[PDB]
């Protein structure tokens, strides 16, 4: 008598990146490296 | 630390004219440079 362990079937997971998704169309993703120095980034708009 | 003002973004308003609009098809618009001297203005209609 015996047991017959069959194969360890590893699941390989789908890899997702931010830019491959369509939430990147809602974003404007920028790498900025001195961001741990900036407090609050200000956009100024000039509306006539 | 810093404050990080981003770029100033100016509005450019859609420059309309009177004749691009559809009010101009209700209009028969005429310049008359001596119009300030109009006391009145009239149109006589003779109807058979």
């Amino acid at each position: 008598s015996f047991e017959a362990i069959f194969g360890t079937y590893c699941n390989k997971i789908e890899w997702v990146t931010f830019l491959g998704t369509a939430l990147a169309t809602a974003a404007h993703a920028i790498m900025f490296h001195d961001l741990n120095k900036m407090t609050t980034g200000k956009m100024l708009f000039y509306i006539q």
